[PDB]
């Protein structure tokens, strides 16, 4: 088995996101660009481009009203059925609080649910600076994605307030909330492709992510003395992330190392793990043995069931 990754960006930010994922560099994933406005999605880099709405919107976007995002992503409907044919699992990214994302993206998560895909939504909320109605339409998509998707992972865009200084770049803290989708996408494709030691594949990703609600995810590197629990320690902070890991009650764990990667220290952190979780979380624990690293682990973790 080889999972079909989409990762698909509805409306301004989230294809902004992608954009910026396909600048990066992702291969084997499938990326897909949707939005009402024809001029901004002429400029995506994305190999497949769904307009939505052209009726309704003559082209232009949905004008910051949900409605015409969700009237536009109906109109389209069997474009974006065409556009997911054969995913087994696609994310759905979008900025809640406009009207393109907010509207259509719950529609799109739910045809990916219903042609059986794992279904993982990244969403922002807007900074309180945007004001209330922005808040409120937002607060309306959060809600509209949750019952859409099998799992939804939302950044509230005020958290970027709390990693930058006074001149750090918008666009440099922007690549911050992007990163969450971008580790989350290449977690899954490491996943897929590298045999483990204690090997987790997809069936397990499925187990802890479908028909979910909200979900925590995270990765910490670390090297050196205590190395184990600094990276557990960092893939559960997540401090752009709504949802903690308090009271998670299924967690996949893996923890990616060279060989000196001791019994010891793999237990230390999944102890930190545990002990911020549920009594009753099923845990489904994996570990990679990299010979070509030396000091480094990776700990990734994500955390559902609250
Ligand atoms: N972090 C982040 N937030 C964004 C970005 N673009 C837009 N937003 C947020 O997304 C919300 C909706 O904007 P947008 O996606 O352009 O609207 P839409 O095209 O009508 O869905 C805004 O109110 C912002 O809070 C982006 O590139 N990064
Ligand atoms: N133990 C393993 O088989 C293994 C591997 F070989 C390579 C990488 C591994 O972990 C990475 C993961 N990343 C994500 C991301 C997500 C998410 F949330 F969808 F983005 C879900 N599950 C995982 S598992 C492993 F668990
Ligand atoms: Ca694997």
């Amino acid at each position: 088995h080889m999972a079909t990754l989409k990762v698909i960006g509805v409306g301004g930010g989230g294809n902004n996101a992608v954009n910026r994922m396909i600048d990066h560099g992702m291969n084997n994933v499938e990326f897909i660009a949707i939005n009402t406005d024809g001029q901004a999605l002429n400029l995506s880099k994305a190999e497949s481009k769904i307009q939505i709405g052209e009726k309704l919107t003559r082209g232009l976007g949905a004008g910051a009203n949900p409605e015409i995002g969700k009237k536009a992503a109906e109109e389209s409907r069997e474009q974006i059925e065409d556009a997911i044919q054969g995913a087994d699992m696609v994310f759905v990214t979008s900025g809640m609080g406009g009207g393109t994302g907010t509207g259509a993206a719950p529609v799109v998560a739910k045809i990916a649910k219903e042609m059986g895909a794992l279904t993982v939504g990244v969403v922002t909320r807007p900074f309180s600076f945007e004001g209330r109605k922005r808040q409120t339409q937002a607060a309306a998509g959060v809600e509209a994605m949750k019952a859409a998707v099998d799992t939804l992972i939302v950044i509230p865009n005020d958290r970027l307030l709390d990693i930058v200084d006074k001149s750090t770049p918008m666009m440099e803290a922007f690549k911050e909330a992007d990163n969450v989708l971008r580790q989350g996408v290449q977690g899954i494709s490491d996943l897929i492709a590298v045999s483990g030691e204690v090997n987790l594949d997809f069936a397990d990703v499925k187990t802890i992510m479908s028909n979910q609600g909200s979900a925590l995810m995270g990765i910490g590197v670390s090297s050196g003395e205590n190395r184990a629990v600094e990276a557990a320690k960092k893939a559960i902070s997540s401090p752009l992330l709504e949802t903690s890991i308090v009271g998670a009650q299924g967690v996949l764990m893996n923890i990616t190392g060279g060989e000196s990667l001791s019994l010891f220290e793999a237990q230390e952190a999944a102890d930190i793990v545990q002990d911020a979780a549920d009594e009753d979380v099923n845990m489904i624990f994996g570990t990679v043995i990299n010979p070509e690293l030396q000091d480094e682990i990776v700990v990734t973790v994500i955390a559902t069931g609250f």
